[PDB]
Formats: structure tokens, sequence, C-alpha cells
């Protein structure tokens, strides 16, 4: 788990707009992993923007983790 | 096992100057990963910068696939 986690962090963290991962809580459903995450992006960005760093972000996840099923992703505001 | 070589190839074939993934073997040393590797490179590199291209995909393959603990890389040109 920790090395699946630890890739989660660098692929979201390598997207467009991330600043941050904020949380992760991911587990797993026999062999596949589950997983709600809540990234920090620029307060100033639009909630539209947000939205589409938070599906960029579960697109690249999920195409470097192949084990992953379900990704949920959010976004907060970060300094 | 799949999963990890797939890795393997897709970190390797993002490096500068591949020309593919020729040969890949490798084996679980208990949870650990050995491998040998074959690239392709350009016929008109210099040895010494197929060198270079192969010292630079150990380092990406590495960096990316942290159960790696050998990985020996090699260089023949392909068209
Ligand atoms: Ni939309
Ligand atoms: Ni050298």
């Amino acid at each position: 788990m920790e090395a699946v986690q630890n890739r989660i962090v660098e692929a979201a963290e390598r997207v467009p707009g991330v600043r941050g991962v904020i949380h992760l809580r991911a587990r797993y459903v026999g062999q596949d992993i589950w997983a709600n995450m809540i990234i920090g992006v620029d307060p100033e960005n639009t909630v539209e923007q947000a939205h589409e760093i938070c599906e960029a972000v579960q697109a690249a996840v999920c195409g470097k983790i192949r084990r992953i099923e379900s990704l949920h992703v959010s976004a907060e505001a970060r300094e």
C-alpha cells in the first residue's frame, strides 16, 4: 500500500494546477484500489478550472496506476 | 510481474534517445526485481552517447519502479 500511495501522490503532483495533495485515502477492494483524494488549487482559479484540474488528476493517476478502479478527486484552496 | 514489466518498458521508452525496448528479462529475487534490458538507439549515435542513454534509462526506470534493485541496460542499433 505505501508504494501505491506514493505513486498516487507523485502522479497527482505532476498535473498542471495541483498545489499538493491535501488528503488521500486508499483502500484495497480485492486486488483493486478505490481512493478518494483532495488536491490544493490556486484560490483564484475558477470553480470550473478546479473541476478541470480534478478531472486531469483522475486521468493522470488512473493512467499511471492501473490497479485503481475508483478515484474521486476534489479540490480546496491552497496558498 | 506483467504490470511491473509494462512499467519498465514505458519508463525506458520515455528517455531521450531510446528507440524501443528490444529485450527485457525481469525476475523476482524475493520482493526485489533484478532485470536486464536492451534498448534500441540511433546507429549514428556515438558509443559514448549510447552509454549515456543506457545510464539515463537505468536512472529513469530505477527512479520510477522502486522495487528494482538491479538493472543492466545495453544498447543495439535500431532503424
Ligand atoms: Ni466538466
Ligand atoms: Ni560513463
